[PDB]
């Protein structure tokens, strides 16, 4: 093989969350509590599969933007620090 062949995508028209189905509801949020105990690192193994099961990860995708709402929820209940960033006004 190869591996590494087109790791890039383009701009597409994305905005806001969408309230998936009851059958891929809890199949995304499945992930989101395994990449939030596990680690991002995870979401990169996934992503490479590109499975018809895993297609929501994808950035067209519409559903990806629910799955990362529950990815910070899983990682916050667990953690997430705050970071302060240096004031600067106008």
């Amino acid at each position: 093989g190869s591996s590494g062949s087109s790791g890039t995508s383009a701009l597409a028209p994305v905005a806001a969350i969408i309230p998936p189905p009851p059958d891929v509801q809890p199949v995304i949020d499945k992930l989101a509590e395994y990449v939030a105990r596990n680690g991002l690192k995870f979401e990169t193994s996934v992503r490479a599969k590109n499975d018809q099961r895993f297609e929501f990860l994808q950035p067209w995708h519409q559903y990806n933007a629910y799955y990362e709402f529950k990815k910070q929820f899983f990682l916050q209940k667990e953690g997430g620090d705050s970071m302060q960033a240096v004031s600067a006004p106008e």
